[PDB]
């Protein structure tokens, strides 16, 4: 199967490598990046990241209460603009399909 996990790790390496202070919002705030997979709230998060993708891939994510929850945090449309760009390189370096199908699904929202 696709390793969506590995793409999710790249991901988030791509995301706070380009704007780091978009870590300030989580739970691994202030970990180093290299590190990220050590650290229990990283883990954690990761995983409903995943969850997420799988969810987008098999039809049942909520697109708009994953974007509502995201404006709860002060992230909006720029930030998941931004994003889409990290989610992309992360997804081709696995050979996987390109995501911004779902990306784009939650902008409409936001
Ligand atoms: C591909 C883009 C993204 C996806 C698929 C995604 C997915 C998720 C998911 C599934 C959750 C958990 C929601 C829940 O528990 O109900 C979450 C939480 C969160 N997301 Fe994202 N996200 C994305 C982009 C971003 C960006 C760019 C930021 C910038 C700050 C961000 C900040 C947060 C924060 C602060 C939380 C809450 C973490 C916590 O509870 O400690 N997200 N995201």
């Amino acid at each position: 199967m696709v390793n969506w996990a590995a793409v999710v790790d790249d991901f988030y390496q791509e995301l706070f490598k380009a704007h780091p202070e978009y870590q300030n919002k989580f739970g691994f705030k202030g970990v180093a990046l290299g590190s990220l997979k050590g650290n229990a709230a990283y883990k954690t998060q990761a995983g409903k990241t995943v969850d997420y993708i799988n969810a987008a891939i098999g039809g049942s994510a909520d697109a708009a209460g994953l974007a509502s929850r995201h404006k709860g945090r002060n992230v909006g449309s720029a930030e998941f603009h931004n994003a889409k760009a990290c989610l992309a390189k992360a997804c081709s370096a696995h050979g996987a399909p390109d995501l911004g199908f779902a990306i784009d699904d939650i902008l409409s929202h936001l």
